[PDB]
């Protein structure tokens, strides 16, 4: 029961995946300030995983609320140490 | 109230237990819900530190178990799969 919203659960060489947007950085796309997922490697984990789409917008990752954050750190979350990596996602149909 | 779990599968085995459903003993006297029964320590869901005896399973892999049968969400977590994505209630 997570309405329109849903989690990506990978397994951590590199993410599989890049960020757009945030806070300090560039916005993914024009009229919008979120972080989203703005690149999914092809053999990664993510792209197999099928659980991440580009243009999700990313909410939380391991816990942590960005929906507020700083580019870099978003990305430093990612790059983070930990054995798995959690994204709250967002989707537009 | 609500988390989100996310574990590695290890090779050992992941840890943590459920009991349960809508075909098994409860866990709690009057509830029919899915709850985590056991962690083994030193296993995945207890390094991560995010799972807790007592958090109620509200969805595996995005499946929805609040209504669910205890041989169903057995099956859930069963699945050999590289990670495992859990919504608890509380904890």
């Amino acid at each position: 029961p997570l309405g329109s919203r849903h989690v990506a659960c990978l397994a951590r060489r590199g993410l599989g995946f890049s960020i757009a947007g945030g806070k300090g950085s560039t916005p993914y796309r024009a009229g919008d300030a979120g972080i989203f997922v703005s690149r999914i490697a092809e053999g990664g984990a993510a792209h197999r995983a099928g659980t991440l789409q580009v243009g999700d917008r990313v909410l939380s990752i391991n816990g942590v609320d960005v929906t507020e954050a700083r580019h870099d750190h978003a990305v430093s979350l990612l790059t983070a140490a930990s054995p798995t990596i959690a994204l709250l996602l967002e989707r537009e149909a």
